[PDB]
């Protein structure tokens, strides 16, 4: 409250330990899905159905010009990528089997880095 506070956790490596998991990500063997933002005139249904399109590309921009307030704000983009996937594309499909496989890599990595 007013002049009481928890000790400082340091986060002043947050931004470049965030940029070291997106690269991390960015170069997975199923990440293909997600490089790039689903094209909305190419794909039927896409830009009615998924109010919020996220891709990493767009994460990458986001993270090199400070629009990530803090490291929270970070994860519930990578998160959205996974769940718009998982919103649109079946489990038993290549693009589903991708969003869960890099859902877990993603999960491991945020784990190790800061928790």
């Amino acid at each position: 409250s007013m002049s009481v506070k928890k000790p400082k956790r340091d986060d002043s490596k947050d931004l470049a330990l965030c940029s070291m998991i997106l690269t991390e990500m960015e170069t997975h063997e199923d990440a293909w899905p997600f490089l790039l933002p689903v094209n909305l005139k190419l794909v039927p249904g896409y830009k009615k159905v998924i109010k919020k399109p996220m891709d990493f590309s767009t994460i990458r921009e986001k993270l090199s010009s400070g629009q990530y307030p803090n490291l929270e704000t970070f994860a519930l983009d990578v998160r959205l990528v996974f769940d718009n996937c998982e919103t649109f594309n079946e489990d038993d499909s290549d693009i589903g089997r991708a969003g869960h496989n890099m859902r877990k890599y993603f999960e491991k990595k945020w784990t190790d880095t800061f928790k």
